[PDB]
């Protein structure tokens, strides 16, 4: 069935390593074996939107994806360590071997020399009904931050009629590299201008959720499961079946409030049996299960909830009451939910929540403080200016980043 095709772009080491469990989950949920490119079993549901993310070739199924990196480390993990070279094939790879050295500026400039090849691969291989792009990358490093920002800017300019969606991973607040605040602010500034929707993931939060319920390749593994769950409304029929622009409209009230906090429940099969339906819905609105490190509840501007599996009104009334919404949103509005018949392969039921919440200003404020604690003392700036990002550029991106925090702060009250 032609239509609603999406091209996924993995940029940087973290973004490509996430692609393993992201594409394995999507393959398994669509009755597809990622190791052989073929269907798992004869059991096939009569309606299935596999073509949204998967290309059907005569030999089998392949991901509609490009794997872009300035070093071959993450690609070697996919092909050599995981032995999935027939799925992550060489025709979908755009690689250099110079590296970004964890500097946003280096990934932006060096990635420009790969832009012509990427744009030609898109126009040569993508269908005309392609609805948009999904960019998966981290913000703390150099490639995923800089090259990812470059790709977000390039795809919006070259394809104005198509949506650009970002799944962006935030650095660890307490245990991450020195240059992470600079790269994060630079990336978030670029995404606010050229992205249609930015779904944020924070390594600080994912570590918290796993420990409190109870191996780096186990974090990106768990991020892929969540990223796949967020795209479920794009891949299955139901009351919440959306496309890229519908997903954006239902959350972006103002053009600047495009940063989304996702939450999912359950996260481990030990919690799956240990939890009922509303246990998962209450945990989705609980800031402990937010994919970004939040301290409080926060005001909800717009949110989209989804049930998956066998769930079978009573859920909404008691929950919508206890949820703090932004001033001026309607009491009958601000929250949309629905049931999806498809379920994750590991859990009998699952609840996902995408929330445009004002508490993201608190998350962005901590990023700004770490940025200022280094920038006000001219620390670690020497290699950004040698790569084409002046000290004045770091400030302008910072001030533009602060304007975003204030917009969310005004909507809160
Ligand atoms: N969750 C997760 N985060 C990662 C992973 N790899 C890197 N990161 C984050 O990304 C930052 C490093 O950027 P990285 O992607 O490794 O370098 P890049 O090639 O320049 O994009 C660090 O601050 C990490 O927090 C991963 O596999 N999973
Ligand atoms: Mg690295």
């Amino acid at each position: 069935m032609p239509g609603r095709e999406i091209l996924v772009l993995h940029v940087g080491q973290g973004g490509n390593q996430i692609g393993y469990n992201f594409w394995k989950t999507i393959c398994e949920e669509h009755n597809i074996d990622i190791r052989s490119n073929q269907r798992k079993s004869v059991e096939e549901d009569k309606v299935d939107y596999k073509s949204v993310f998967l290309v059907e070739a005569p030999d089998g199924f392949h991901p509609r994806a490009l794997f872009i990196d300035l070093e071959p480390l993450a690609v070697e993990f996919l092909v050599k360590e995981m032995k999935l070279g027939s799925f992550f094939s060489e025709d979908l790879m755009v690689l250099s071997y110079s590296g970004a050295h964890n500097v946003w500026s280096i990934g932006y400039q060096t990635g420009k020399k790969l832009i012509p090849v990427i744009l030609e691969k898109i126009r040569d291989t993508m269908p005309e009904t392609l609805q948009g792009f999904l960019i998966i990358h981290t913000l703390g490093g150099g490639t995923g931050s800089g090259f990812g920002s470059l790709l977000t800017e390039t795809l919006k300019k070259e394809f104005p009629g198509k949506g650009v969606l970002n799944f962006s991973v935030l650095p660890s607040e307490v245990n991450d590299v020195t240059l992470a605040p600079y790269n994060t602010v630079l990336s978030l500034n670029h995404l606010s201008r050229f992205s249609d929707l930015v779904v944020l993931f924070d390594n600080t939060a994912l570590i918290r959720i796993v420990k409190d319920q109870l191996q780096f390749s186990d974090l990106n593994f768990l991020i892929g499961r969540v990223m796949a769950s967020i795209t479920a409304s794009l891949r299955f029929p139901g009351p919440l079946n959306m496309d890229l622009m519908e997903m954006a409209h239902n959350l972006v009230a103002l053009p600047e409030t495009k940063f989304i906090i996702p939450s999912v429940a359950p996260l481990t099969k030990e919690e799956s049996e240990m939890s009922t339906e509303l246990d998962l819905v209450e945990r989705c609105f609980d800031p402990t299960h937010y994919m970004v490190n939040c301290s409080g509840q926060g005001k909800t501007i717009s949110s989209v909830l989804m049930f998956r599996g066998n769930i079978a009104f009573s859920i909404m009334t008691d929950i919508k009451s206890n949820v703090a919404f932004a001033p001026g949103v309607h009491p009958d509005l601000g929250l949309k939910y629905g049931i999806c018949e498809s379920a994750p392969v590991d859990f009998d039921k699952e609840v996902t929540l995408l929330s445009n919440n004002t508490i993201i200003s608190e998350v962005f404020n901590r990023v700004l403080e770490r940025f200022d604690s280094l920038f006000n003392r001219d620390w670690y700036t020497s290699d950004y200016v040698n790569a084409g990002t002046s000290k004045s550029n770091l400030k302008e991106a910072r001030d533009n980043f602060d304007r975003i925090i204030k917009i969310y702060k005004e909507i809160e009250g």
